[PDB]
């Protein structure tokens, strides 16, 4: 009764405790809303000037400029297919395994494209696209403690400070900020406790680049969600040879109130 | 039924969230007064000299010098216009917007001139205009911690010492005072907990220069007011088009008592 | 007379306080299960992707991939003999001595074989056997504080980090961590107060080599025990002279779900 | 019309808040007395010595020297003259201003010349004149902690060390003291809050030189007042114009008991 | 007529304040008991070995190894004899003195020979002799900190670690520890406070050599007291000439459990 | 009427506030007595050895030695002469001055020669005289922290230590201890606070040389005070000029009981 | 009032009971089941052997061999369309009328391909496809009695015999058997009543070819129903003209448990 070829009763047990995928993290500081129709908010962007004048000499007329920000829904959506046989024989089921998979793969996609601009036309330009025009280099594969304060000045130099800001960087950067001394010979390091420079960090892997770090007042970043999550189940699109496709849509747009409330550093 | 046309009914939602353009922050620790006429205050600038003399020899006569400090009203004001159609259909009250912007841009405009002398003639002389005659250089883009002690001495050396002095430096400089140690590996940075060298700072953004830093007893500068912020709402002008014009005037002047009570930084 | 010879009725005492074996210590922070037949676990190893489209544009269908992990029993056993006379006249009860020897000499063998694979060809593949392909050399007889956090970032980069992870290193390596500072001039040593980098250490001797360390989320491995520790008395093998032979068998195997949850040190 | 040579009724508002002159400070730790005649007080120098002898072996004799210190009035005073018209039309009381100038400008002059000797014949010998003979160099534009404690030992090495002792140095030297550590790497400045090397300081401006600093028990300086301040009013002099003259006189002399109670260090 | 020679009638005063000798300290950690006959206690020295079998392959039997440690009374004596005259003329009570000098000397001799083996045959084998076989050299007159934690690791690499272990070293070594730092440029000495490396120390001079330091769990050494210290004053031995002879006997033996529970470091 | 020959009337004031000669300090930790005739005390200096015997072997009798330590009074005195006129016209009472000088000049000489041996035959052996053979050089002008702890080590290395000890060093040595670090990195000075190495310190210029320093249990030094401070007024020594002479005698000697209770520094 | 255009009273009777298609005959003797997921069944092959031992002989061991048979689901289905008009004017409920058309035409089609394999890829191989590897030629258009009894003997020799077997042939071969003798001059015909050789026949036209005759136990054919015959009404396709489409699907597979239980004729 050797187990080799004459006792091949041993088959697969197939315990259904699925090893699920590893997913990234998100953000928790910004603001949002649910609405309909186009939206526009007025912006000041201009102020009157002061004139010093002699006696009996007339002053002039100075008038402020104006402008308005706007948001229009750009739709997004993921869709997948399931043939008949897969539907017939799915061990954890295919009607429910793929269902939540779609939602969890779309929520993170939206959260990523809101932060970093998705490289595709007809897609809402992300925050990194609206502020990369003044990217601060780091003259090194990573950022020293000097630059992490430079970013804070470049934001405070524009009078945009609410003393509740946050840094954002991936993990491979957070590693270097863990094993690097703050100064020449002083005790502390850069990323001690949960803070960095008195402000919090988030350590999210959404920013794919290695040494790319972002800072600024995230409170004035608005995102317009015109609709929730749809999760439309379909059968007719593939029914000649039986099959059931799944799909889910959502539309969104991103904009920020002041262009300089965020600073973006790029590792040179 | 696309949304390009044949769908001209999309509505531009208008939300009332006007945001004032970024503004600076003032600095008040000074001395002021409301009055009329020209003004004058006498000041002693000389003292007698003691003489040691032997038995029965005549002493010498020494005479002190005097001086006075004078101020005269300098005039400054701002104004702008509003037509009729703009006033009627305005989503926020355009009147209130202008009526607030004028006062804000004048209040902020005055003290900046008080610190840094305005570039136009017929404008009052700022503190920087008077004390820049002597000015300690810095031998670098920013001020090493030792120069911040040289300022405190150069005032103490003239025995103008009061125990409530304060530093004033640009916001962009304050970044250079948090990434720099006092001494090599000494465990303390320059600006700690909103204090420097045991004295307070203000960290205003009025000082438009990079590394200029002022210091001294600011209870020794005197500004002269002749009239508060007078808001003249004017409708007789442009009355043929029924468009009113708003204007505001105020006269000011500034001069400090002891020239050696302030010092300037002048990075070079 | 004297106590030299032929005057020896002096009692010889026999106290019952055994000196023990001085074995190693365990680990025990993992998960396990009881089985039958070969087991396979499904594991999702792909994700769908979103598509940004404007009005009236089809969304592309996208699909993920799947995979599964397997386990198969490998058997480990121990056995020993005992005669009748030893049982007849034993100073402590011998059969319990040998039973406890068997049990605690098999449990520790299994623990060691889990982490480091045993040498025999018919042996379960240890964690070191699996995750050694991704190995981070140390460029020295031990590891500095740099690499000792480099492991952490090489784990957390794959999003596979849970708040409660742990380090594992040989007992002859705890001492090196103790005698070395993290950075040059600052105070503080690596093995500091029962932890190393905010995470716990275990300091076992199962790791035979000198400077091998291992870090990762220790809830991501599974050991499959097909049968508990069963004890057989086996009186019949030596009934020709009434001799028992105690033996204990057990067959297990080990595997981990996500390969990027452990990191090996392997100093060079 | 506007301000013009023709239009100028505007008056000159004369506010009587006299900005005063910036004066120096003095000392508060010495002793003195109101006197007459000429004073000589004896002080012992040296004492007898101990001798060891054999049994019935002759003993020898010794002796102890003596000495005395003396003080003689040195006369000093200041005086100025005000005309007649300037008393007729004077905005404050022109007399009282001159009186309160003379009194303080004489008190400070005497306190100045007592500490550091005045540079003129017929002037009393200041402490610097009496103790500069054994002055201690510095080998630097300023003094270092080594000398800041050598000044302490050089007083202790003469048994003249007493519990109450104080440092005295120019205000320009205090800033330098602050901007310099005590040792190489330790975190500590020379002058902490109101303390130097466990002792007090006064930090006046009387010491005209930068690097000079004095130390020692200041209870050994004795100054003698032969007469209070006179403040005599003259009218016979300058009577052809009815002009008053104000004079003050005082005689004084300074001498310290034990020459080693003070130590004086000069920069070099 | 003199004091020196042939006129010396002065009596030489005798004061009974005996200046005693100087003694050592001892040890206070280990365990002991009181017994009558020989004592043997059993310890296991060998365990079964695990095995992995190819399918259908018999597991081989593995047998443990046993041993036992024994203690036999080794007897000591200490005796001295005072004579009659020395007892008739004695300023302190001489037999009250020698009786103390015997007890203290015997206690300290037993203590010293228990720790360091006495250099004589028929003397119980001291702790040092059981572990001096393997000994960690120090490469210098004393052991630095890294060399000091090697004793910790050596016991740790034998699984014999207990929560309360201790260090023992000469008093001359305790100097070389109190005056040397743990790490260069860090504020910490080796023999800090009252502990070393987080473990207790006991300073004693029993270790006659210079830099030998011992370490290990001292609760693992046992010592046997067959009979306490007995005075046993004797007269009839030296009775021919009257005398009082004193002799104190005691018989003990020392033995160790886990040889690895003690590590010995010799300077070289 | 100027102050010259024409003004010789002004007198010469004599004030009786004399100044005492600044003296040294003493000692407050030793022990002494008042006695007559020679003195000596017995000191045990031998320990009875022990032996390990065989089964039936007699312990070999052994003996201890005894030592006797004693002292003999040495003499010492001082004397100063007064003439007749200087006694007739003395501004303070001259005999009072010399009688209050002699007693102190003798006490401070007795203590001086007790601590440090006088350099003259027929003078008592000072504590320096008895321990200078066991001196410990300093390889420099002053001693570092290493030798400062080395003295304490070499004292306690002879079982002669007790909790109440003290250092003694010249004022200059104290100043040097104040100006240096024990380890360059560590904060604090050799003379931090009132202690030096956990024990007290007393400084006094009695020790004449630069960096000699002593340490050890000071309650181990006895002083023999045979006679008080004998005062003698001698008028007949020189009556040919009617001039008396004052003499003061006192006999003393010093010895220490346990010789290894002190050690000396002798900076090489 | 005859039956012409004069009489319009008569209407179309249209009795609803439908006629039917001339469909072939099935089998209905075999086995089936309902399952899910890929399948296999463990069969046996060979067994142990019996041994006749003497009085005291041990009986020996013979190994048993094993093996399995698996099946994979092949798919099939039919579908036809229905216009909107034909659902309004259908005299029976048209969908209920077209269902039966689809279910019977599918069941019969499955019976066809199961017995004789469909000539198309992706079609489950029929019984003829599995056993035709060995079949007795006939040497003529049909088979005599000898071959029809050899078909029985070749199965009975393999012990695959069971009483309820059956022949199968095409209607034409049955007619031929009816019109011919078993042997020349023998009254009995090859086929008579319901038997051919004492066993039953089925006389179906599923075997399209002429002359092929199959024999064997038809209780060894196993077919696997992976899903009931599900009905899918489709309305999304052809939804412009409102026409709906009916569809039906199923997944089956055929495999016989004992390959030698059937034989085939295959004339020539």
């Amino acid at each position: 009764g050797g187990v080799l070829v004459a006792q091949d009763y041993r088959a697969g047990s197939f315990i259904e405790l699925l090893r699920n995928r590893m997913a990234l993290a998100g953000v928790g500081v910004r603001i949002l809303q649910g609405l309909t129709g186009n939206v526009d908010i007025p912006k000041r962007t201009g102020a009157s000037t002061m004139y010093f004048v002699d006696e009996d000499v007339d002053v002039t007329e100075s008038d402020g400029a104006f402008g308005l920000v706007g948001m229009t829904p750009h739709t997004a959506g993921v869709a997948t297919a399931i043939t008949r046989r897969m539907m017939q024989q799915g061990s954890p089921d295919i009607e429910a395994l793929v269902r939540d998979d779609l939602l969890t793969s779309l929520t993170l996609g939206l959260d990523k494209t809101a932060l970093v601009g998705h490289s595709s036309p007809s897609a809402p330009n992300g925050v990194r696209d609206l502020v990369i025009g003044d990217a601060l280099p780091f003259t090194g594969p990573f950022a020293t403690f000097e630059e992490l304060v430079d970013l804070e000045t470049a934001v405070a130099s524009a009078n945009a400070d609410v003393d509740s800001m946050a840094y954002i960087y991936n993990a491979a950067t957070s590693g270097h900020f863990k094993k690097t001394l703050e100064f020449a010979g002083v005790s502390g390091t850069i990323e001690r406790g949960g803070q960095v420079n008195g402000y919090n960090r988030v350590k999210s892997n959404q920013i794919t680049t290695a040494g790319e770090v972002a800072f600024g007042n995230w409170s004035d970043v608005v995102i317009g969600m015109w609709s929730g999550l749809d999760l439309r189940v379909d059968t007719s699109t593939k029914a000649a040879s039986d099959g059931k496709v799944l799909r889910v849509f959502t539309d969104i747009d991103v904009a920020l109130r002041n262009v300089e409330s965020i600073k973006w550093g790029v590792p040179a």
